[PDB]
């Protein structure tokens, strides 16, 4: 009885903790690259029928990065993909 917030961690090629990779396509959508550093994070929120796939360029370990995500997870809603233009 709440906002089912899902947060799947996608690390390297083994990111498909479930089974088959769903983003792997983005890595091969144009000979991107298959490195063991690739890092992705997808978060859904009963958004009609989907979620928000983000690209974790460089993740260290500081609230700065923690806040950003949580923000694009169930916080303020983006309607101008501005953030991506400022950090994506």
């Amino acid at each position: 009885l709440f906002i089912a917030t899902l947060k799947g961690i996608f690390t390297l090629k083994d990111l498909p903790e479930e089974f088959r990779p769903f983003v792997d396509y983005k890595a091969g959508l144009e000979k991107k690259k298959l490195s063991d550093d690739d890092e992705i994070a997808i978060i859904s929120i009963k958004g009609t029928q989907s979620n928000h796939v983000l690209f974790l360029s460089s993740y260290n370990s500081v609230d700065e990065i923690r806040k950003e995500l949580e923000e694009a997870g169930a916080k303020i809603n983006h309607t101008t993909l501005k953030i991506l233009e400022g950090h994506l």
